[PDB]
């Protein structure tokens, strides 16, 4: 399935290249602008657990999900992942936890370990 399609053929976005955050470009944005760090994102997104379980549909099409980039108010794999992203781009993300929940988790909702999958949608961002 799609997170299989990640790890074989997903671009690492890591600066380790650790895999620990792998890219595919589902579909292709417009423009060439990306945004940069303290600009305001919206987004769509759904994921999961690697594995299929904790399903979170909470932003999936109905109110945007928004955050400034870069300023950890996510996780780092969506801080790095993100920041990739053109304007009306869809990816699928893989996630180790290190750049997720780590070994800590976020119980018990996201076990020790866990590696996350993300298809997110880039709506806009603008600048602070
Ligand atoms: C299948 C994945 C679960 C998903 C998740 O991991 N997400 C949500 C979508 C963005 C990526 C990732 C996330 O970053 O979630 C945070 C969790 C809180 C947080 C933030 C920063 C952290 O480190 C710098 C961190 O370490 C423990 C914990 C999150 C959830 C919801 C919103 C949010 O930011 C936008 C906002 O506050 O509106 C950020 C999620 C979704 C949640 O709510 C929809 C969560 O709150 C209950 C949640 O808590 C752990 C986790
Ligand atoms: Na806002």
């Amino acid at each position: 399935g799609a997170p299989a399609t990640v790890t074989e053929q997903g671009e690492d976005i890591t600066s380790k290249k650790d895999r620990g955050v792998l890219k595919i470009v589902k579909r292709v944005g417009n423009g060439e602008e990306t945004p940069m760090i303290g600009d305001k994102v919206y987004v769509h997104y759904k994921g999961k657990l690697s594995n299929g379980k904790k399903f979170d549909s909470s932003h999936d099409r109905n109110e945007p999900f928004v955050f400034s980039l870069g300023k950890g108010q996510v996780i780092k794999a969506w801080d790095i992942g993100v920041a990739t992203m053109k304007k009306g781009e869809i990816c699928h993300l893989l996630c180790k936890p290190e750049y997720a929940y780590g070994s800590a988790g976020s119980l018990p909702k996201i076990p020790s370990n866990a590696t996350l999958f993300f298809e997110i949608e880039l709506l806009d961002f603008k600048g602070e």
